[PDB]
């Protein structure tokens, strides 16, 4: 079985549960978890506890990943209902602005509530940075006009319906400067899996569509800018608890679940490596990594097995599911990180691109003209 060379890719939407969480991953089984499924560097969410959503968190964070990290990382900032405008010294050292718009109860809103909350964040917030939204069924064509109000781009997470996917295709159509991702479970996983999976196991937010939703994504994949894991690790005795939280964990199927679907025709590689590198790094201003790259077996098939070996969610939704392709090796800045079943980098490996000369998101000077 002859090797693919491919870049280093990159998923920028992963939840890593450090600081606060980190029975249900930290840092370094994170990272690892993403390099064995031929990641070189992400994107961590806020939704940490405490929250990423002031500087002494971000500091703490950035730290923390900087010690248990294996692969690069950038770490998202969390919009809070109180942190509009004091995020101004900060903002150019994160991957980002995040917005949690779902409706229900849940300290991941971190207290956005209101619709001119997304406003007051869309306006201080610096404009060439970039912002994601969770953001589910109508609340998309809402966080779309907040943008087009303040005359701004916006990156829209997780699309998982048809009339989701058909709304940001008609906003682009129209020339709006939107862009979107879409999660693993949702071009591969549908009601039909329900039933296996369980309301528990197969609790996940946006919640897995209709066989009709899963076929619009694909008949547009055009659209869809981005592939990201959503890793969202939760033990399965969280899953299966009382009150289940959302998520599911995908850094280590990702890959395979799309070099099977590239190796049935359904879509090129070419479209794989946009979805996975240029357009992530286009979008969060994302930089190179020197000397690495990713081998990838295409004729190796295998089943998905209960639980892959390197999250500590230890459970998969894909369980089962015969895929064709593994990832054989990955070089992360010159070293072997992953080869064949290990991760041969230590916790603290990882650097923040941020910090990186080349990873500052470009701006014009203070002193230039009001235009
Ligand atoms: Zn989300
Ligand atoms: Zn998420």
């Amino acid at each position: 079985a002859k090797l693919v060379r491919l870049p280093g890719l990159i998923d920028v939407h992963v939840h890593l549960r450090e600081p606060g969480g980190t029975h249900k991953e930290d840092f370094a089984s994170g990272t690892a978890a993403a390099l064995a499924g031929g990641i070189t560097m992400v994107c961590a969410m806020p939704n940490t506890r405490p929250p990423i959503i002031d500087a002494p968190a971000l500091a703490l964070a950035q730290k923390l990943a900087e010690a248990g990290a294996r692969c690069d990382f950038a770490l998202f900032l969390g919009a809070s209902s109180e942190n509009a405008g004091t995020l101004g010294t900060v903002a150019g050292s994160a991957a980002g602005l995040k917005l949690y718009l779902a409706n229900a109860t849940t300290n991941s809103s971190h207290g956005v509530t209101s619709v001119v909350q997304w406003m007051e964040h869309f306006e201080t917030w610096p404009s060439h940075l970039p912002i994601v939204a969770h953001a589910e069924e109508q609340t998309v064509a809402a966080v779309l006009m907040v943008a087009q109000l303040t005359q701004r781009s916006v990156h829209i997470c997780h699309v998982a319906r048809k009339e989701e996917i058909l709304l940001i295709k008609a906003a682009k159509a129209r020339g709006l400067p939107v862009t979107c991702e879409v999660a693993p479970h949702h071009l591969f996983l549908s009601h039909d899996d329900l039933e296996r999976l369980g309301p528990g196991k197969g609790e996940v937010r946006p919640e897995l569509g209709s066989r009709q939703d899963v076929e619009a994504l694909w008949e547009n994949m055009a659209v869809i800018d981005c592939f990201a894991s959503d890793h969202a690790p939760h033990t399965l005795e969280e899953k299966c608890g009382s009150r289940p939280p959302p998520g599911f964990p995908g850094l280590e199927t990702m890959l395979p679940l799309l070099l099977t679907a590239v190796s049935e025709g359904r879509l090129s590689l070419d479209d794989l490596l946009q979805r996975l590198h240029h357009n992530p790094r286009r979008i969060f201003h994302l930089p190179p990594q020197e000397d690495t790259y990713v081998e990838v077996d295409l004729e190796h098939e295998w089943t998905i097995p209960s639980h892959m070996p390197f999250s500590k969610a230890h459970w998969t939704p894909f369980e089962g599911q015969k895929v064709k392709g593994t990832v054989r090796r990955v070089v992360l800045r010159g070293e072997v990180a992953y080869i064949d079943g290990q991760v041969l980098v230590p916790p603290g490996y990882g650097q923040d691109v941020r910090k990186w000369p080349q990873g500052a998101v470009p701006q014009l000077p203070p002193s230039a003209p009001a235009a």
